[PDB]
This record gives structure tokens, C-alpha cells and sequence, in this order.
């Protein structure tokens, strides 16, 4: 018994099956009252949500699954035929986030792609018909936002307004990422300040909005 398997088995015994909402406040209050988990959580949860409704975007990329968690979070918030994809490189996180994407009933919104981003965003355009994504959530390892962002670019996925929106920001920090996309002229930022999952330390997200 694994502690992402105990989460989904709480959602499964807690949260109301086909309601998206009930699942994001199962998993929230499980991180909170028990283990903590690295869930984007529902503070940084409702920025997103104002976000995503500012652009409905209808084809949303997601870097880094785990539970299932925010792609729930973003998945319930989509007008209907816009897509949800979802980039996870540990099958036993992939497994479980199939299962909570279809206990909340969004699994025919979101597709999961099983693997590690550097490898699966060249196969993008050929194996997913994507021609350009509307936004990008961030939210894998932090050493990789950089080399993703400038390897999403190199395979044509970004289009001028295209939304990078980035988790962890602050803690554990994505140094690298948040230099390059503040000071190059082809993303406009914003930062939005708020606190880590569970816990009151300062994070924020970064948007950044790609200009061409
Ligand atoms: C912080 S958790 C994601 C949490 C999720 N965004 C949420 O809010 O519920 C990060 C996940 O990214 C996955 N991951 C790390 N590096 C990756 C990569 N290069 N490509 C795909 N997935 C990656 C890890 O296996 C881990 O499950
Ligand atoms: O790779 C990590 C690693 C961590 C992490 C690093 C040190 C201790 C615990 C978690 C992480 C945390 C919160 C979060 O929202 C994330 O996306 C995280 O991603
Ligand atoms: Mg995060």
C-alpha cells in the first residue's frame, strides 16, 4: 500500500463519483488533516481555476500528473470538446491518476500520456494531432521548466498567447525558468503570489504568455 493509492481509496470512499469538486475537496482535506502530498492544493487550485476561465483554453498541456489533482482541477473547468493532456513518467502515478480522472467522471476530457516529457512532447503534433496548445501547466520536476519551455517552442507547440503557467515558482524554486522567461522578450509575465500545499510558506505561480 503505496500513499498515492491511499488517496485515490480515500476519494473512492469519501467523494460523491461524477463530481469533480467533491474529488478536488477529498484529496485536499486527506493532504491536510493526514499525509501531505505535492498536489498543486487549493489555493494555488483557485488561481488556476481564475485563470483558465479568464482563456478557456480549449487545448490545455499537463506537465506532471501524479493523483490527478489539478488535471481534475483544470478538466472540470473546460468548455465541452476542449482537451486536457496530461504528460506522467511513473506508471504507478499514471495508473492512479486514470483512476481518479474516472471516479470524477472527466476521463473522456483528459488523456494521459505515460512518460517522461523530453521524450513525449517531440511526439506530440505526430501521435496527438496537436498543432499549437493554448496552455501549458508546469508542475513535473523543476530542473525541467526551462528545457521543456524551449523545447515546446522548437517543436512549433506555442503560438503568440499561448499561457505557461508554472507551479513552485518559489519553493523548491525554478531559478532557471523564471530568469529566462522574465527576461526574454518573447513571454510577458505575471507572478501571482500565494502559498505551498498544506502550508503556509510563500510560493506563487508565474504566467508567462508567449509573444512569438
Ligand atoms: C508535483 S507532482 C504533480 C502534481 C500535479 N500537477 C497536481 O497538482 O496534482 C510531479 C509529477 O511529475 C512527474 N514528473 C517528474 N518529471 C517528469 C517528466 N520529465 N515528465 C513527465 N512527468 C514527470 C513525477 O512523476 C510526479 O508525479
Ligand atoms: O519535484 C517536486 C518536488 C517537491 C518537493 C521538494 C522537496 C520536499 C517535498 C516536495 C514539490 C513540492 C510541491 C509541489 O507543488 C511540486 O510540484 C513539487 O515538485
Ligand atoms: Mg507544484
Amino acid at each position: 500500500d503505496t500513499k498515492e493509492q491511499r488517496i485515490l481509496r480515500y476519494v473512492q470512499q469519501n467523494a460523491k463519483p461524477g463530481d469533480p469538486q467533491s474529488v478536488l475537496e477529498a484529496i485536499d482535506t486527506y493532504c491536510t488533516q493526514k499525509e501531505w502530498a505535492m498536489n498543486v492544493g487549493d489555493a494555488k487550485g483557485q488561481i488556476m481555476d481564475a485563470v483558465i476561465r479568464e482563456y478557456s483554453p480549449s487545448l490545455v498541456l499537463e506537465l506532471g500528473a501524479y493523483c490527478g489533482y489539478s488535471a481534475v482541477r483544470m478538466a472540470r473547468l473546460l468548455q465541452p470538446g476542449a482537451r486536457l493532456l496530461t504528460m506522467e513518467m511513473n506508471p504507478d502515478y499514471a495508473a492512479i491518476t486514470q483512476q481518479m480522472l474516472n471516479f470524477a467522471g472527466l476521463q473522456d476530457k483528459v488523456t494521459i500520456l505515460n512518460g517522461a516529457s523530453q521524450d513525449l512532447i517531440p511526439q506530440l503534433k505526430k501521435k496527438y494531432d496537436v498543432d499549437t496548445l493554448d496552455m501549458v501547466f508546469l508542475d513535473h520536476w523543476k530542473d525541467r521548466y526551462l528545457p521543456d519551455t524551449l523545447l515546446l517552442e522548437k517543436c512549433g507547440l506555442l503560438r503568440k498567447g499561448t499561457v505557461l503557467l508554472a507551479d513552485n515558482v518559489i519553493v523548491p524554486g525554478t531559478p532557471d525558468f523564471l530568469a529566462y522567461v522574465r527576461g526574454s522578450s518573447s513571454f510577458e509575465c505575471t507572478h501571482y503570489s500565494s502559498y505551498l500545499e498544506y502550508m503556509k510558506v510563500v510560493d506563487g505561480l508565474e504566467k508567462a504568455i508567449y509573444q512569438g
